[PDB]
């Protein structure tokens, strides 16, 4: 039941405005308006072409873009937005405060002080958040397993099925190693 | 009363990115985030241009992309969505596990058992979908009464009138066929 | 009160299949679908470039196009729309029938039977339609002040306005005239 | 709680027609139509490449575009929409009537008179948006602060944290006074 | 398709306040209020019980009562409501014009001026209305019919049974007129 | 996930009308209208106080009830419902034309000419409604797993628990069982 | 265009708890809990008869009922929620510091310091409020003149048909001058 | 912003049935169905004059019942609405496996075993709920300044304004405080 998927991943085009919380990329002829921090902005540079990793926020009546300097960060970006009180704007302005690394230490660390420096967020808040994900943020089995359960299937049985498959073709990839774990598991 | 028709049906430009449950294809500037199976993804090769025949899904809060090789198995994806319970994640788990060739013998031989292995389809559930859609799986024929029934006509008139046509002009096309129909049917 | 405004008004690009109820034209690399009468999609040839001009419908859980050869054509389906009853989808069957030219004398004409002959359309039906509608299917003046008229103004101070800037330059187009009747009323 | 941000920013392509309420722009393959002041209009050809700096309107039932020669006017629009009773037709109608300069000038001035010359406002209605936003219509200090209100601080900290930074640098840029202004704020 | 189903068809307590637009009956403890036409208003007495066949209306947001001295009008409003472009404000303010009588031969008799001589039905839109309803304003043979026709039959279909009942039992009641015929249709 | 619950449950007062398809039950000083099938209506007279078994129906647009004379063909009424495809007036029109017996056996028999006979039901309607349902139309042991289930539980669990305390007191009500048996799983 | 009309405009019985921000009256069977400032509160008793005239509020996720001494005041707190920005809620907390009488004057007399002092009206929002409504807080004409133009006809227009009706019976009622008003209104 | 205002907040009638998840009483003519555990049911006793204490939950598809023995309970499922994820049918199904003291401790305790012993409640969800809610399971001073709070005032000025008056009237009631500290608080 984990809401995930968008459609606008990235816009890859001429930067025509850097402003202070948003930056407007064309692609084709469109004007795209992504929302960014600033510590994104910063590295954007009007008249260059640049592009970012975008999360696409739709709603009754919004159509929005948030963008990012990677796909590590952008997912950082959603996963935020899955604790209930935290909202597109609210994650917006703690990465503007703590950059996705710094943020991501801020919440394994467990680091509340942190946290309550980030305008919107009490203290009951800011411990909630650092509960639900904490434990949230060549390898292959690991890829693979964490696939599987997303199809549905449960950890254990997802685990005995893939050490099965590398038990058998070791130097598979992460990919033929989820057709050869899907192809077995229909039995 | 049957739901059809979305906008999006295809994205071409080059892959960005190839994940295990989806694609970014990049067409104009815009990466558009397509969902597809392992067997989809699996031909993909990033920094490549590549294009997916795409079924798109908007809801009030929602607008997603699915991406397949081809037609018949976008068509197919969004027939497994009709049976009542059957979502698109689930219809896309299904695909995961039985490609499109498999799932639809799957379904047509009647089998069960092989859809139960399937994650979220009980056993009741198997037996709704294949009683669904068991029989739903140059003709000229058949797809000129098949756009009329769409029209929103009945099966022995759109036939009379497509048997008709067909009866008087030999070398006619499957859309001439339907075009000809039409100016019949409202009785010229 | 009447709803008349969208966002995608045409589409050109490759034609990449061409069905019995639709096309798919190849816009920079994404592939549109657009539904269409035979009638429309009779002129159209897979691999060719084409244009269609197109009427955007979105509804909570739809995001739909629907194609027609000319403007003319894609205003008259909008019109439709208009009658209470009649949706897209019976609107693009009536003009599957009738293409524009018929299906406004038919209108216009008053002739009920030839609507009939559209499925879903009754009796009654077809009635309110020519109802509603039998008078809705260089000028110049009439253009300008009705598009005054059109912001809320009253078509005396409206026809001041345009006559007095036609008066002025007799040779002006119907959009100059416009600007120039508008400057003219905030004086 | 105020209502800012949309996605379609601007549409640059060629001009397919230029009516009297509205554009259409050909961005890649796709006629967006924008709806604009004849004013606006008024500079247009069609035939010819043009940009218009739009602000995007999705509803349940609606998706539309509005469209602008520059920032500063498409930003005047928004505003305008701030103000409840006043929806995107009157906004527009307003403008039709009163380009930005002048329109801004009117709410500065106070003047009433101006405003109930625009169809659909009332001699109550214009006071309300006269007070509404009389007041709201190289710097450096200021922008970066709004920012961080915007980011949910205060008005209090963010200048606090920002004299403390400028005093630092001098030299600094509007940008890079905001991330060393964010850094502090985090308590580093 | 046609909107017909509400829940509080009507009203009975004791009158606590008799207003220009509308009155509260309470009932058991609640005071619900009901608009309704200064001609119906006009028999009500504060301190008296009384009745009024109430139509609800429920929108997203929305929740109202509108009471008529009897069934025959209150009916007569539903109708009115058919109308696209007539809501439940426009049809009481006719109604508030001309009494049910009145209106029905306004209707009937094709009296556009009359129409038009009441606030928000311009020219074009009184015509619209005598079209909509023109042919609309122990019978026991038509009521049966009109059943199963909401039960969504063919008016030849249940005329012929009809027919056919009546000619078979004469000391037939509308109701047993009407099981009798569903039992025929359901094919027994 | 299954929709289930409902406010007005039953309505019971004078009947003020008796139409074809409804009636008016005046309840304290409502007159609540409840539709109804002919043969429903048939049992009721005017100036009667009588009960009508009934389910609420509440849309963004719409407040209606559906009443029947017992809860055994009220809950037969919420089943059909289930069915997608299946609205309330179809559900309505099925029961007009096959009483709950009839329409009951016509569904465990998997008799389609029946459902067929009835207006707005397609042939292959009819099928998908006998296959949905066919299988779904002092026990005590039962009732009470079957309960607690309801609450998420395990029947291994559940019976245990039953087990126990109707071993304990065999005379046991199937609501004392409930409670006794969930007073041993919270331990 | 006004918003109005609501259905339960009243609530008469015992009184089941009498809390600070609401009160639970039994009618019939049912306890409606109607918020309610501690001024009126402050009347109630528990064990008591009571009446209060209310004002129901029904959104998509929510019905809830306001209660009152009186009409007027119930009236008043309508008033108040025209005002755009200004909720239930916030309409409340206001009559709760300022009683009807009071925060009538308030307004009336402009005192925009008194309305600050009432949680979360800003400066700017108390303005906005006395501007909306200063002017809005037997004589027989302006009940009925007022009443003709909700009806949706003119102010001249219903005070020019009022005088006539008057100018011809003086000693007439405001109600059958109503119905005289309009039986002359319809031509 | 927190959400607590219903409409329905008890149902006194005699009971028409007793089931194993709800109850149906009728309070004039009408049959209300209240959801509740087999705890609360258990008391319940067919033929007699009962009432519970009730929560109603209107949701645009639906509108539900939920009763419960007094108010503290009432109010404590309105509570375990609160934490995301607990859904009505999820807070019934803790009330019914512990009854309301039960639970209290239970949270209070910070017993994160016994929760997990309710079914839909995981490992994870148990820790939210006992966090959210800990600290949240002739007084006077204190509930008076808790009502100004919620009508928007700062708990500064809430207790300010409040020792201020219970200083002029040591006597005073809960209200009659209430209402002083209100006047106060008006600049009076």
């Amino acid at each position: 039941g984990r809401g995930s998927e968008f459609m606008i991943a990235s816009v890859r085009g001429e930067v025509l405005e850097v402003a202070l919380d948003h930056v407007v990329i064309e692609a084709a002829g469109v004007g795209y308006r992504v929302n960014a921090t600033p510590a994104t902005l910063a590295t954007l540079r009007q008249g260059t072409e640049a592009r970012l990793i975008t999360a696409m926020i739709v709603r009754e009546d919004s159509m929005t873009l948030y963008g990012f300097p990677d796909g590590e960060t952008r997912d950082l970006f959603l996963t935020l937005l899955s604790v209930s009180g935290v909202g597109p704007r609210l994650a917006m302005a703690a990465l503007a405060v703590h950059d996705a690394p710094a943020l991501r230490q801020v919440l394994a660390d467990g680091n509340v002080a942190a946290l309550t420096r980030v305008p919107g967020i009490g203290k009951r808040g800011a411990e909630r958040m650092v509960l639900e994900l904490r434990d949230k943020v060549h390898a292959v089995r690991s890829p693979v397993v964490e696939a599987l359960v997303g199809l549905g299937f449960a950890a254990k049985q997802a685990e005995e099925a893939t050490d099965t498959v590398l038990a058998a073709n070791h130097d598979a990839t992460t990919s033929s190693a989820l057709r050869s774990a899907l192809s077995l598991l229909g039995k």
